C-alpha cells in the first residue's frame, strides 16, 4: 500500500499545493516559490482529489476527501477552510 | 475500500465536474454555480482522472477511465461524450 | 487491481500528458494535436499525480510519484526532467 496524492497549482511562480492521503488522513504541503511548508488543511480521508481556480489574484481551492462511499468537499476562498455543498449518492 | 474521485473546474463562477469511481462505475456530479446535479457521464471504470481546457467560452473535457490495464478516453467537446483516440500499451 | 492515471493539459490545441502507474512503474503518453506518443518520463511509483502551468508559451510540469510513504517530485521546465525539492513527512 502506498500513499495517494493530488496536486494543483496557480500563477507563474507558481504556487503549488500537494495533498496526501495516508492511513486515513489527508495533509497538505505548500510551495509559494521559496520552500515547501505544511499547510492548514488536515482532514480525514482515504482518497483525495483537488481543483482550483483564480479570480484575479484570489485563489479558490476545492478538495474532495472520500472515506468509504462518502465524499466531503472542503473549500478555500481566501479566509480559511470551510465545508462545501457537494453531495453525491454513492 | 473507498471510492476514488477526480475533479476539474473552469471559469470564475466556476463550473466544477467531480468524477467518482465506485464499484467499477464512474459517474459525474456537476456545479455551474447554483447547486450540484448529476451529469451525463456514466461509464465503466475502476480508476478515473480528468483534465479540461477552455477555448474562448467552449469547454473541452477528457476523462481517462481505467479497468485492469486498459484506459479508455472519453471526450466532451460541447455536444455529447465521445470515445477518444487515446491508446496505451500497459 | 487496475492501473492508476493522472492527466494534465495546456493551451488550446491542446497538449495533453497522461501518466499511468502500473505495477510500480509510471510512464507517460503525450498528445500535441496529431497523435499519441510515448513521452520521456519513466520513473518508479505506485501512485501518481500531476500539475502544470504555462509561463507565456513555456510549459512547466510537476509529477508526484509515490512508493510506500515516500513521494518524489519530478520537474519538467523545458529541457529535461529533474528531481524536485518536494519533501513530506509521511
Ligand atoms: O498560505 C498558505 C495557505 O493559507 O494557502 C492556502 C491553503 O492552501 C492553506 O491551507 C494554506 O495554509
Ligand atoms: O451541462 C452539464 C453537462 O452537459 O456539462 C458537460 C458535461 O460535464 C456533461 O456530462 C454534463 O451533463
Ligand atoms: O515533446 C514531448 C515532451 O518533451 O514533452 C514534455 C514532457 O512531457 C516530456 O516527457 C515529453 O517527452
Amino acid at each position: 500500500s502506498s500513499v495517494q496524492t493530488a496536486a494543483t497549482s496557480w500563477g507563474t511562480v507558481p504556487s503549488i499545493r500537494v495533498y496526501t492521503a495516508n492511513n486515513g488522513k489527508i495533509t497538505e504541503r505548500c510551495w509559494d516559490g521559496k520552500g515547501w511548508y505544511t499547510g492548514a488543511f488536515n482532514e480525514p480521508g482515504d482518497n483525495v482529489s483537488v481543483t482550483s481556480w483564480l479570480v484575479g489574484s484570489a485563489i479558490h481551492i476545492r478538495v474532495y476527501a472520500s472515506t468509504g462511499t462518502t465524499t466531503t468537499e472542503w473549500c478555500w476562498d481566501g479566509n480559511g477552510w470551510t465545508k462545501g455543498a457537494y453531495t453525491a449518492t454513492n
